[PDB]
C-alpha cells in the first residue's frame, strides 16, 4: 500500500503517519525528517537545506526528489510506503508520475489556518525516530521525554511563530494546488482520495483513517 498525506503544516500528518506505519507495516518517508537529518549529519544530499528551512521556504524540487528516490529504492519500501510532506509542489508530483511512482490513497488533512500557529507552539519531537508529541494535545508519558528512548524532546528549529507564518504562505502558494491535482488523479481512477477533518482529537482522526484504509 502506498499513501500520500496532504495538508497544511500542523494538520496532523506526521502524527498519523506513525499510526499507519505501526498498523499497516509500511515505512514513513518524511522529507522534512530526512532534510533535518541531512543537515544534522552534514550529508552531501540535503545539508543544503539548513538556511532554506530556517527561512520557512521550500527547498528545491530537485533536491527532495533525489532524496525520495534514494529512500524508495531501498529494501524496506519494496512493499509499500507513506509519503509524509512529499510531494510539496506540482513538479514533485509530476516527477513521481514520470518515474511511475503511483499511489493507492491520497489523504487530505483539513485544518483551518487559525489552528495552526497555536497548535505548532506545542510541538516537540524526537529527532532520532521522527516521533512527534504535543505538550497539551498529545503529551509524552513522561513530561519532556520520548516514550521509547527516554531522551529529552526538542523543538524543531523552524517551529517558531514567524517561521510557521512563512511556511503557511508557502503552503498555500505551492502545495495547496496538490489538492486539485490529486483530486483529478482520483477522478481518472489512478488513486483514491479522501479528506479527513483534522480538528478532531488524535484518536478520532486515527479511527477515521482506519475506516478509509482498512
Ligand atoms: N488531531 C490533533 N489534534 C490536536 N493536536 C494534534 C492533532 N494531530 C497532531 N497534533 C499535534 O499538533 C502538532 C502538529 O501535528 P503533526 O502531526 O506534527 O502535523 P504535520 O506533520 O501535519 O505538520 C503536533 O505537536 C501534534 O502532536
Ligand atoms: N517535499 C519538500 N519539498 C520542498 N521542501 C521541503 C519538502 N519537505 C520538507 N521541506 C523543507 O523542510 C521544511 C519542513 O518540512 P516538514 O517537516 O514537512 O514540515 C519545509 O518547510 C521545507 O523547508
Amino acid at each position: 500500500m502506498r499513501i500520500i498525506l496532504l495538508g497544511a503544516p500542523g494538520a496532523g500528518k506526521g502524527t498519523q503517519a506513525q499510526f499507519i506505519m505501526e498498523k499497516y507495516g509500511i515505512p514513513q518517508i518524511s522529507t522534512g525528517d530526512m532534510l533535518r537529518a541531512a543537515v544534522k549529519s552534514g550529508s552531501e544530499l540535503g545539508k543544503q537545506a539548513k538556511d532554506i528551512m530556517d527561512a520557512g521556504k521550500l527547498v528545491t524540487d530537485e533536491l527532495v526528489i533525489a532524496l525520495v528516490k534514494e529512500r524508495i529504492a531501498q529494501e524496506d519500501c519494496r512493499n509499500g510506503f507513506l509519503l509524509d510532506g512529499f510531494p510539496r509542489t506540482i513538479p514533485q508530483a509530476d516527477a513521481m508520475k514520470e518515474a511511475g511512482i503511483n499511489v493507492d490513497y491520497v489523504l487530505e488533512f483539513d485544518v483551518p489556518d487559525e489552528l495552526i500557529v497555536d497548535r505548532i507552539v506545542g510541538r516537540r519531537v524526537h529527532a532520532p525516530s521522527g516521533r512527534v508529541y504535543h505538550v497539551k494535545f498529545n503529551p509524552p508519558k513522561v513530561e519532556g521525554k520520548d516514550d521509547v528512548t527516554g531522551e529529552e524532546l526538542t523543538t524543531r528549529k523552524d517551529d517558531q511563530e514567524e517561521t510557521v507564518r512563512k511556511r503557511l504562505v508557502e503552503y498555500h502558494q505551492m502545495t495547496a494546488p496538490l489538492i486539485g491535482y490529486y483530486s483529478k488523479e482520483a477522478e481518472a481512477g489512478n488513486t483514491k482520495y479522501a479528506k479527513v477533518d483534522g480538528t478532531k482529537p488524535v484518536a478520532e482522526v486515527r479511527a477515521d483513517l482506519e475506516k478509509i484504509l482498512g
